[PDB]
């Protein structure tokens, strides 16, 4: 290990883009987001100039909140041997998210988890680059049992043991280096939420889809549950540019009552959607159960996961098989700790993962875990998808690479988490240049 | 109606009782809390002094960050006639709670759903002061269509519509005079946890069981989980003190996995527990049945709720049958509008709830929940009872009134969450006298 350093200091930033101007983004259920972050940087004693930085999403305001959630963790890292972390990051993760005060503003779920994730993004970029290695090629050429250190098994032993999980990285070995290959030589499939957003003309709509095809995009997502005369006008637009070979996947973004998906997509499945997403609440595992049991017979599958607030919720979601797609998420989760727990279960389930992303640097960020996933835990495409959109990725210093609508895998040190400085100065709430046109004092 | 005025101001401030100092209020999970609250306070433009007071409970640690969450919560009750909120307060509700933006940090759960719950809490206070009566009396008093008029019912219209919502309260009519007399003569029975914390000697333990038995108490929780031999040793003292016919619980604060909360379970059965509480995360619905399926023959009951984060994780409880006593909380919930949603789903499932309380003022306002629901909602005390410790009640201007191990119904205008300014200064984090004595600059 080439890890060194006391943790010095910690900077959280409030950065906020004004997308809800642009007129991208909207859903059914956010009708209006400016795409932000938490952004987190941490530096070292090392005098190497490597900082680790962080971002949590968010859709603007409420990112205040998240920053103050930053600085009540803020104690746990500074000061600390960035070696006495990783080498018992497990229980480093446990002092953030069962800290015996903290905790009981979640626990694990809301502002203390986002905050959470930002701080760890933040320590996973540092480590990577310490190493000399993206984030996911630090996963893949970890020890099984140095990787199974770093995951709290808290809550969901009953499903997957260190055991079980060491089971799943040993399998895992096998082929690896083909997988590697084969994840440098063609990347790793993605679907466009580009032309998904409501709002659109017929005309604006049949642009983006031209667009996309002429692109290379084959994999289509389209919001929906709003107004079902709306998402018929939409689903019918893209599904004729698209054709019938081409994949279109809803998200309804939690729209709906368990009774109403089922009615609602019985009229949208003429349009042949792989998945639903997200048709009614998050929190709703039974509910997520009760639509898939109706659903599946019309050949349509159940995504969810985006909001899902912790690996509690995915394994009953897993347990109650209810659904078909599991949609992790870089920032939602406890940072990669977290997410690794939940492609674990995942594989154990035999279960699709199907990554949320978009936002703010949520694409530069999920990739490692998917790429991750393929050469060590699952090792199949199968069933299998990122999502990818097009905003924002020039505010990054590593942004993702598309080739052929596939996510080449990052060849720089870190998590590809690292801003901008230009960009964040320019976007920082409320006093940046952009917020000070926006919202003059 | 007596409502008038347009609410003008808001102020809400970070308040810390420095309990980690005295002794009490450890468990398993939180070894060293802090009670504490973030206190509201709203005024109207009536020129008649009655003034809206609001708490939302923490352990000390993160108030300062649901403080922030009340702030960015504020812009939706400033400038809003009360006539407007109260008259639709399923449709304010709906603008707190999914606000397009700050709906993505929680949504409902987490430190966005704290901050409603601390302004939905001063907003109830408010026109229940108003209106001349506490607010268990404003509640027993609406008219059936009034009442469901302040719920909101999305994700929960699969197991309770509007309807079934209305035909409970109609059916809750029946002998409502006479269980309102039952309440003013005898009151709401409790139970005591005075004796449940972890860390006192044999001696302090059979000094505060002696003292509870001397005082009237009958009814008994313990405090379990981190310790089996420590926990026998407590269980021990408490059931020789009481005796076999008076009343025990237990309480594990979820700090059990599955298989751990029936082996732990198995050991402690001889003691004869009504129930054990939080056997594992507050999230694991699938969780808390297993454990429910496993220990309901040898007699013991699942209780659970108090961090339970919304409507949807009851409803799913209920659905799968997961535990015998469901626990609601009057500011982890959505204040009165989403904990009356849960009381009546509770009567539907035909499930006893069994409130709880304690920490900073929560006595003083989940009496005012359970009351309304005996007097109008299950109409039964049978496998009812209402949590109550003997903190911090000098703090509120309108204490709870206990009477024989029960709690008397408030007779006072309001929601009783409103604090001595004297306390609340003393008490403010960091500055107020308390703080700058245990943290000095
Ligand atoms: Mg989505
Ligand atoms: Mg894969
Ligand atoms: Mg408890
Ligand atoms: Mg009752």
């Amino acid at each position: 290990s080439m890890v060194r350093g006391r943790i010095s200091r910690l900077s959280v930033r409030d950065v906020r883009f004004p997308t809800s101007l642009g007129g991208h983004g909207a859903d059914a259920m956010h009708t209006d987001p400016d795409y932000s972050a938490a952004y987190v940087v941490i530096e070292t004693d090392a005098e190497d100039g490597i900082k680790g930085c962080g971002i949590t999403f968010t859709l603007g305001k409420g990112t205040e909140v998240v920053v103050c959630a930053v600085n009540a963790l803020a104690h746990h890292v500074l000061n600390k041997d960035l070696k006495d972390i990783v080498g018992d990051f497990r229980g480093f993760y446990r002092q953030l998210t069962s800290d015996g005060q903290l905790r009981w503003i979640g626990p694990e779920k809301g502002v203390v988890h986002l905050a959470t994730a930002a701080v760890l993004n933040a320590v996973w970029d540092l480590w990577a680059k310490q190493e000399g290695k993206p984030v996911w090629k630090l996963l893949v050429d970890m020890d099984p049992r140095m990787l199974v250190s770093c995951i709290d098994f808290r809550y969901i032993t009953d499903v997957l043991t260190e055991e079980d999980a060491l089971e799943i990285l040993q399998k895992g070995q096998i082929g690896k280096k083909e997988r590697e290959k084969q994840m440098l030589a063609q990347g790793y499939p993605a679907y466009t939420t580009s032309c998904a957003w409501l709002g659109y003309s017929d005309d604006t709509l049949k642009q983006l889809c031209a667009q996309a095809l002429k692109d290379g995009w084959t994999r289509f997502k389209v919001k929906v549950g709003a107004d079902l005369q709306d998402d018929m006008r939409r689903c019918q637009i893209i599904r004729d540019m698209i054709g019938p070979e081409k994949t279109l996947m809803m998200d309804a973004n939690q729209r709906w009552d368990v009774p109403e998906a089922v009615e609602w997509m019985s009229k949208l499945a003429k349009f042949k959607p792989l998945w639903i997403e997200e048709p009614t609440s998050p929190d709703d595992i039974l509910g997520h159960a009760t639509i898939s049991k109706a659903l599946v017979p019309l050949g349509i599958g159940i995504a969810t996961g985006e909001q899902c607030h912790n690996r509690v919720i995915f394994k009953q979601l897993l347990q109650a098989k209810a659904l078909q797609f599991l949609q992790i998420d870089s920032c939602r989760l406890g940072s990669v700790n977290e997410n690794l727990s939940v492609l674990l279960m995942a594989k154990k389930f035999e279960i699709p993962v199907c990554p949320h992303a978009g936002g703010v640097g949520l694409c530069e960020l999920v990739q490692h875990l998917i790429i991750f996933d393929y050469i060590s835990v699952s090792a199949s495409l199968e069933n299998r998808v990122c999502e990818y959109v097009d905003h924002l990725h020039e505010h990054f210093k590593y942004p993702v690479m598309i080739q052929r609508a596939s996510y080449m895998p990052p060849k720089d040190p870190g998590y590809s988490t690292e801003m901008k400085e230009e960009s964040v100065k320019k976007h920082q709430y409320p006093d940046g240049e952009v917020w000070k046109k926006l919202l003059p004092a």
